[PDB]
C-alpha cells in the first residue's frame, strides 16, 4: 500500500506518524512553525499537519483570506526547506487549489470536501485525500452526540463518501479513511471505534487516526490536557496494533518510540495484525 | 471471571492489574516506595531481596529473610495491596506466606531443592517462569515448558486455580524471540490461567529504540499495552502512573469490545 503525490511516495507497509503543526494564532508564526516543523522532523515524524482553522468543539470559523496567509507560507517553507510530506489540514477549495501548487502532498479535510468547490478543487490538485467521519460540524458536534450504532454508522458514511469522491473523478486508491475520534462523539462512541477499528480494513485503504490528548482519554482518566501523554500513546500503540497507517499526533519522539515496538512486533506476528 | 485467593482476599483478574516493582531505615524507604506506588494504582507490589536481574550477586538464606521478611510483614501490616515475593528459596517462600504474602514469584519455577514443598505448603498462588540465545520455535519451547510445570506442580499439590504463566521476557532471549512470544501472547490462553508479563525498561526496548535504561517509557508502555490488549492480567513495571493510566485505555477498549481479546 502506497501513496503518491508531488513527484514522491510514501510507503504504508509501516505506521507514519503524523505531527500536528497548528497555526492558528492564540491571543513571528512563520519562524516558530518551522522550528516546530524541524524538532518533529527530526523526532521520525514523516508527515506533517499544518492546520490553520481550529476545528475543536465550539470553535469558531476563520475568513479564507486568513487561513491562506497562516497556511500557505508554513506549507511552502517545509516543502522547499525538508522532504517530509505534508496534509493540509483545511476544508477551502482555495486553500487545497494553493497548498497544493506550493508542495502540499495530502489533503486532510475533516468536512470530507462538503464545502462549495471543495470536492472540484481537491480533484483538480489529483492529491490524495483523507475523508474523516464527523457528526454536525464543529461549532456543534459535541452538544448531543447520538448514534444507534457508531460503526454501522460510521462504516455508512465512508460508503458514501468514497463513491461521492469516485464519482468526481478521484480514485479510490487516493483516498484515506478516518474515522473521525471526537467529532461528533461521546465517551463511549469513541471507544466502539477504537476497539472495532481494524474492521474498518474491508475498504481496503489506509486508515488514519487522530486520538492525541484528546477528551476520550481526558474523561476516562480524569486528567488534563498536558497530563495526557501515556493515554495517548496507549491510543496510538491500539490503533497501530490493528493495522492503521498513520497516526496524527502532538508528541511525536515518544510515538515514534512506540511504533517501533508495534513494528517489531507486526514483523514477528505470521498475519501482520491483530483483530 | 478469573479469579486469585490468598490471605483472605482475592484479585479480580477481569481487568489487567499493575504490579509496581519494589527493590530491597532502608524498612521505612521501602514502605515509603511502597506507599507511591499505591497511590499511583499498583494493586500488586513485588518485593525482591535477591535481585534477580541476570549475573546479580547471590545471596544466603539468613540475608534474604532478613531484606524480605520485613518489608513484606511492613506492608501487609499497613496495606490493603496484593504483595508478590522474588524468592527461590523454600525458607523464603515459607516465611513470606507466614507474614502476608499473597503470589511466590520464582524465576526459576520452584526448581530449588524443597521450594516446590514449601510453596505446596502456603497454599498460595505461585508465578511459574520460562528461563533459559538459542530456539527453533520459541513459543513451542516457552509452551511445552509451561505444559511440564503445570504437571511438576499439579503432582505436588497445586492446583491449575493456584498458578499464574509468566513467559520470562529478556531470559536467554534475544530481540528477536522476545518480539515472537509478544507477538503470540494471546496463545498462551489455552491453558486457562492468568498471564504475568514484565518488559519494563528491558533490552527487549532498549536495543530496538537505542536509549539507555531511563529513557524507555514510551516503548515499556507500548509492551505493556501490547500484552494487555492480548489479555495479559498482570503486567510488571517501574512506572506505574503511566501504566495503569494506559491499562485505564485498554480496559476501556477491551470492553467495548465483542471479544474482551486481541489475537
Ligand atoms: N484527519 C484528522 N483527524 C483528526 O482526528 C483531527 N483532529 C483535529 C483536532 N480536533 C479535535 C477534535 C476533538 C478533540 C477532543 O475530543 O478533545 C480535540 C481536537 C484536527 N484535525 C484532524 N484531522
Ligand atoms: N515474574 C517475573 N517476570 C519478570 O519478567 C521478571 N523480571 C525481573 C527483572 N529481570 C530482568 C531480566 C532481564 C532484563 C533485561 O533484559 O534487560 C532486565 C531485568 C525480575 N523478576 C521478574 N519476575
Amino acid at each position: 500500500m502506497k501513496l503518491f503525490a508531488q513527484g514522491t511516495s510514501l510507503d504504508l507497509s509501516h505506521p507514519h506518524v503524523m505531527g500536528i503543526l497548528n497555526v492558528t494564532p492564540d491571543s513571528n508564526s512563520l519562524i516558530d512553525a518551522v522550528k516546530h516543523a524541524n524538532l518533529m522532523i527530526n523526532a521520525g515524524a514523516t508527515i506533517i499537519d499544518v492546520g490553520g482553522e481550529s476545528t475543536r468543539p465550539g470553535a469558531a470559523e476563520v475568513s479564507v483570506e486568513e487561513e491562506l496567509q497562516r497556511v500557505i507560507p508554513v506549507v511552502e517553507a517545509i516543502a522547499q526547506r525538508f522532504e517530509v510530506w505534508i496534509s493540509v489540514d483545511t476544508s477551502k477549495p482555495e486553500v487545497i487549489r494553493e497548498s497544493a501548487k506550493v508542495g502540499a502532498h495530502i489533503i486532510n479535510d475533516i468536512r470530507s470536501l462538503s464545502e462549495p468547490g471543495a470536492l472540484e478543487a481537491a480533484a483538480e490538485t489529483g492529491l490524495p485525500v483523507c475523508l474523516m467521519h464527523m457528526q454536525g460540524n464543529p461549532k456543534t458536534m459535541q452538544e448531543a452526540p447520538k448514534y444507534d450504532d457508531v460503526f454501522a454508522e460510521v462504516n455508512r458514511y465512508f460508503i458514501e463518501q468514497i463513491a461521492r469522491c469516485e464519482q468526481a473523478g478521484i480514485a479510490k486508491e487516493k483516498l484515506l479513511l478516518d474515522p473521525g475520534f471526537g467529532f461528533g462523539k461521546n465517551l463511549s462512541h469513541n471507544y466502539s471505534l477504537l476497539a472495532r477499528l481494524a474492521e474498518f480494513h474491508h475498504f481496503n485503504l489506509p486508515l488514519l487516526v487522530g486520538m492525541s490528548r484528546k477528551s476520550m482519554i481526558g474523561q476516562l482518566l480524569n486528567v488534563g490536557p498536558s497530563e495526557r501523554l501515556s493515554g495517548s500513546l496507549a491510543c496510538a500503540v491500539i490503533a497501530a496494533m490493528q493495522g492503521a497507517h498513520i497516526i496524527r499526533v502532538h508528541d511525536v519522539k515518544e510515538t515514534v518510540e512506540a511504533m517501533r515496538v508495534v513494528e517489531a512486533t507486526l514483523s514477528a506476528k505470521e498475519n501482520k495484525r491483530y483483530e
